[PDB]
């Protein structure tokens, strides 16, 4: 598909079997997603943006869905206000910019 800029980009992702939306961030080296569980599994991580860090748990080789299109990576869970889908998981379903 083609998403258009206009709006925000969200998008539904499934992951640890629970649907969410989440925003297709191409300036997020990594995907972000907020609170539930999931792995025995789990590191501990800071990641960063305007406004400084979070402390978030790096869960690997986690399935999700998106669009529709099959994906699996690192995932980092932690109190973010928004579900991220950055560079890692958008490379794996050939996302582009196009202009
Ligand atoms: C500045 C750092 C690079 C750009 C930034 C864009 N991420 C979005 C995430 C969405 C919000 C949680 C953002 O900050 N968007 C802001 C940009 C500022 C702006 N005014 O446009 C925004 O839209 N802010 C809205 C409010 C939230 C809107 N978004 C939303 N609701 N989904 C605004 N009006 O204030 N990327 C990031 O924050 C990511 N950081 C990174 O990718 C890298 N970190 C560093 C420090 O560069 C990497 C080394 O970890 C995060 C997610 C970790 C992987």
């Amino acid at each position: 598909p083609q998403i258009t800029l206009w709006k925000r980009p969200l998008v539904t992702i499934r992951i640890g079997g629970q649907l969410k939306e989440a925003l297709l961030d191409t300036g997020a080296d990594d995907t972000v997603i907020e609170e539930l569980n999931l792995p025995g599994c789990w590191k501990p991580k800071l990641i960063g943006g305007i406004x400084g860090f979070i402390k978030v748990r790096q869960y690997d080789q986690i399935p999700v869905e998106i669009a529709g299109h099959k994906a699996i990576g690192t995932v980092l869970v932690g109190p973010t206000p928004v579900n991220i889908i950055g560079r890692n998981l958008l490379t794996q379903i050939g996302a582009t910019l196009n202009f």
